[PDB]
């Protein structure tokens, strides 16, 4: 029985990932920043699939200590085979007068935290000796800028580069590392005509790919950023 | 049975095409199989496909003389009665030094590696639009849609071409609920430690491509379109510093 | 030793701007024209006022491979070739679902098949001369992102992008550097005229030619296999723009 | 009117080459150094032979944000800033699995945090001046492809490439153009010495500085938001590259 940990799975993409992985037979670890009740609800529904589901408080704003909750969560579940580094909320702030503390705060939660969590998970995966899967939830803005969100863009890009480096260095341990880059996700047909598919995506349309990356059939996929965006990246000033 | 969807996979007599055809049959698609010269392999794929309780039909496809050779796709569609999935599967790679390559060889490689996929895609998309129920088109390209293969400039350029067409089709067919993506294999075997130049140190299996192609045909992929999804055991990660 | 640059379709637009700026840089110039010979001669007359030799030749890349032989004759006239600029011809739109196969092939013929044959001819001479060379393929932002209703154009630009990387890898041993210049929207004969582009205007032909000329310069000797995008921010604008 | 170029870490290597070439192109030059005040002063003396002003200042990008004030004092001495070249410090290697957090942070501090604070200051002056400007971020091929045993370096270079795109979009209305120049292997004081690279040698610092100088020139007025890779074909070599 394998174990999947999904950060920030009290809601949104994280919750959909945790629920689908439970459906697929993984014991589940759920982390929460502020909303323990949402984490409890996800745990309950995850456990309804006949699976163990454990929750822990994780606040990646005070580092490195804040990341130790991943170590406690792994110890409660006995092992870890999957880590989904799920992205927190997006923040807008003009580049020209952004305070350095805000710049650092955004990097702390959006890439520093993922780095520390991945280290902890990858260490256990190496010792277990049975490989593993690490999925970094990034964004289209790993590849293309979000207006008025320069720190968010830069940190998503950083996490994209970290994904590549982790995949290269951990492949010898059969740990495959990929990013899933969502476009606009609603958290109805024709609601966003700026996007070629003309609607936002569902959390399921992201979780379904995350689940595939955890499946036996993904055993040759590593180092990639898989963009799930309804054609967002194809729309240029011409479209 | 009125709800049964049809997948057509070109060159599914063997290799990656065969793996896609059989997995899609196992997942519940009636299957169209095309073959260039290995008819018995095509008959063996149809045999196994039908053990999953679906229809399987085969047809000879000779993409060497275009546009006429692509009509076999229209005949296969007619036999199956509809098409919901097309997998434009990649023929064999060809090598030739750039400085000396005959024009005939340049044109021959483009003929099989992007002109055919263009024509097959048109035919399938016309049926998908008329059917009015959407569809999925997967173009099997290669890591060389993105990075060059030495001594294979024609092949690289044609894979790049097919990547561009993928993006164009995705944009132009989205209004008909047709999602269009490329799957870009690294080196796939036709084992651990057998390919030291690749980070994962081995070639891929055909199942390791087919599995993603199957996911792209599933309900969960309804928001994925216009992308090149690379399955290469880390091939794209390996640069000059991968040494030592 | 006076170096030679050949620029296809330099009777007008970007090709003319590259030919004239390379002329000012001290290259002898080869100029090809499809139908406007007087425009080509006008380019040659202006290039020659910079004190270099300029030569014109008809080039029709629609009938291949014979059509590309004009490049060989231009080189024989000029005595050598050091720079080839494969310039981009006109863009044509055609719906993907309806596009006839002959139109598909026609567009690939002029937009990548012709560049391939010209590049071969120039590279053969650069190899034999033994003094390296530079080949610049003018592509487009649509080497990288689709142009709606122009699937053939987009596919061919992508193809020329791949050829560029392939040529650069195989010709590096002869010190031949191969790159693409990928323009966005370029005006041919002002601020705020194109609000959908972050710069809010189309580019000038000079703003493309300037980089082509840098790519032919001594300082560019470590740059090969790349697609340099000159687009006023075009690639940055997504539905969030 | 005399324009001003500020190049960080121009006491040596790529930064020094950029400073000297911009001095030849007529920019008054601002030079920063981390420890080698002497390389900096030799850079200034040679820049001054081109008839321009050269000012040197210590820049401690390791302890921020206060260290970035050194850029304000430089702009004060030179009177304005028209070009900023964000030039990278030294590369540090460390395995991802056990890389200390302090080292992850130090690498980000010098590879993107300093560039971010310096670009902010430079941009505020370019807006105040009202005559546009050019900001060049020196990244790396590693902005695009990983460097083994250098995950923090790779991540931080990716971050600086993303910041580059965001700044280009956000500053375009002020006619401030922002690009990255992404060098491959660059030599510091020969053909065939790097066979893993298709060109089979490292690059010269002048082969980077030349593109940086073009990006500051009149003809580069339509180029923004891009990452211009100068790498001798590094990006073309994959597992199938040989010999």
């Amino acid at each position: 029985t394998k174990v999947a940990i999904v950060t920030a799975s009290d809601s949104g993409i994280g919750k959909a990932c945790a629920l689908l992985l439970a459906q697929n037979g993984f014991d589940i670890g759920i982390t929460w920043h502020s909303d323990e009740r949402g984490a409890q609800e996800t745990a309950k529904k995850a456990a309804q699939f006949g699976v163990r589901a454990e929750t822990i408080h994780l606040d990646l704003s005070q580092l490195p200590e804040g990341a130790q909750a991943i170590e406690h969560l792994i110890q409660r579940l006995g092992r870890v085979d999957v880590l989904v580094n799920n992205a927190g909320a997006m923040t807008k702030s003009a580049f020209i007068d952004m305070p350095f503390t805000q710049w650092r705060q955004i990097f702390t939660v959006d890439v520093d935290g993922a780095f520390l969590c991945a280290q902890i998970a990858a260490r256990h995966m190496i010792k277990q000796g049975e490989g593993g899967r690490i999925i970094n939830i990034t964004s289209v803005h790993e590849h293309t800028p979000l207006p008025q969100a320069s720190a968010y863009t830069a940190a998503k890009h950083a996490l994209g580069g970290l994904t590549k480096s982790m995949a290269l260095e951990l492949i010898e341990h059969h740990i495959l590392v990929n990013a899933v880059a969502p476009g606009a996700i609603a958290t109805e047909p024709g609601s966003e005509p700026s996007i070629p598919i003309a609607r936002p995506g569902s959390t399921h349309e992201i979780a379904s790919l995350v689940a595939w990356l955890c499946s036996e059939g993904a055993s040759y996929t590593t180092g990639q950023s898989l963009i799930v965006d309804g054609g967002f990246m194809l729309a240029n000033p011409q479209f």
